[PDB]
C-alpha cells in the first residue's frame, strides 16, 4: 500500500494513482514574489465557534482530529470561495527534523509541520460526492515553526500515547480549533489537489502567510507516534510530507500586499 518509505512513497504513488501526474497537483512551493495580490480575494470567514470535535485517529498515515459535519457548526467561508464549507477534520504533516515537514514551501523554506482544516463544500451535499468536484474541498494550511508551545495544540500532544499505532482512536470532545489559528488570516490561494492518495483535483488551497509557533517537545511528541499498528514492528510515523509538485498553469494569489 502507499506510505513514505523508498519503496512506496511519493515518486510511487502514479502507479496506483496516476493523476499524481496531473495538472493541478498539491503541494506547491510559493514564490512570494511571484504570487500576486489580488484586492478582489475577500476576508477569510473562519467560524469555529460551535465546533464539535468528536474523537482522534491514528489512520496510519497522520492522526485526524475528526468533528461533526452533520450541521453548519464549523465552517469556512470568505476569502476565495463561493458558498460554504463544513470542517469535518484536521491533521499535520510533519518531519523527522525540524528544518523539513511542511508540504507547501514559502520561497523554497520548509517548516517543521504543516496543519490541514479540512472542509467540504455543503453545495454536494457529503465530503464524498465533494471530493469529486473541483471546487467540492478548501483546505487551509497553516505552517508550523519550533520556538514557544502553542498552549491550544498541548491537548492533542497530550492523547497521541493513547492512539500511538494505526487503527487506534480516542474521544476527543469539546477541543477548540480556534486555539491553532495564527493572529493573521492574511492567505495565499491555489487551485489543487488532496496531498495523500487518492490525490484527487478537488481542492481550493488557502495557505496562512503567518505560521504558528510550537514548542520542541511539542513537535517531538508527533515524532513518537507510530506509521504500524500494535504488535508490528515500530516505524516512527515521520516525514508524512508530499514534495512540492509543478506548479503547472497555475497562479497564486495573495490576499495582502
Ligand atoms: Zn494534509
Amino acid at each position: 500500500h502507499w506510505g513514505y518509505g523508498k519503496h512506496n512513497g511519493p515518486e510511487h504513488w502514479h502507479k496506483d494513482f496516476p493523476i499524481a501526474k496531473g495538472e493541478r497537483q498539491s503541494p506547491v512551493d510559493i514564490d512570494t514574489h511571484t504570487a500576486k495580490y489580488d484586492p478582489s480575494l475577500k476576508p477569510l470567514s473562519v467560524s469555529y465557534d460551535q465546533a464539535t470535535s468528536l474523537r482522534i485517529l491514528n489512520n496510519g498515515h497522520a492522526f485526524n482530529v475528526e468533528f461533526d459535519d452533520s450541521q453548519d457548526k464549523a465552517v469556512l467561508k470568505g476569502g476565495p470561495l463561493d458558498g460554504t464549507y463544513r470542517l469535518i477534520q484536521f491533521h499535520f504533516h510533519w518531519g523527522s527534523l525540524d528544518g523539513q515537514g511542511s508540504e507547501h514551501t514559502v520561497d523554497k523554506k520548509k517548516y517543521a509541520a504543516e496543519l490541514h482544516l479540512v472542509h467540504w463544500n455543503t453545495k454536494y451535499g457529503d465530503f464524498g460526492k465533494a471530493v469529486q468536484q473541483p471546487d467540492g474541498l478548501a483546505v487551509l494550511g497553516i505552517f508550523l515553526k519550533v520556538g514557544s508551545a502553542k498552549p491550544g495544540l498541548q491537548k492533542v500532544v497530550d492523547v497521541l500515547d493513547s492512539i500511538k499505532t494505526k487503527g487506534k482512536s480516542a474521544d476527543f470532545t469539546n477541543f477548540d480549533p480556534r486555539g491553532l489559528l495564527p493572529e493573521s488570516l492574511d492567505y495565499w490561494t491555489y487551485p489543487g489537489s488532496l496531498t495523500t492518495p487518492p490525490l484527487l483535483e478537488c481542492v481550493t488551497w488557502i495557505v496562512l502567510k503567518e505560521p504558528i509557533s510550537v514548542s520542541s517537545e511539542q513537535v517531538l511528541k508527533f515524532r513518537k507516534l507510530n506509521f504500524n499498528g500494535e504488535g508490528e514492528p515500530e516505524e516512527l510515523m515521520v516525514d508524512n510530507w508530499r514534495p512540492a509538485q509543478p506548479l503547472k498553469n497555475r497562479q497564486i494569489k495573495a490576499s495582502f500586499k
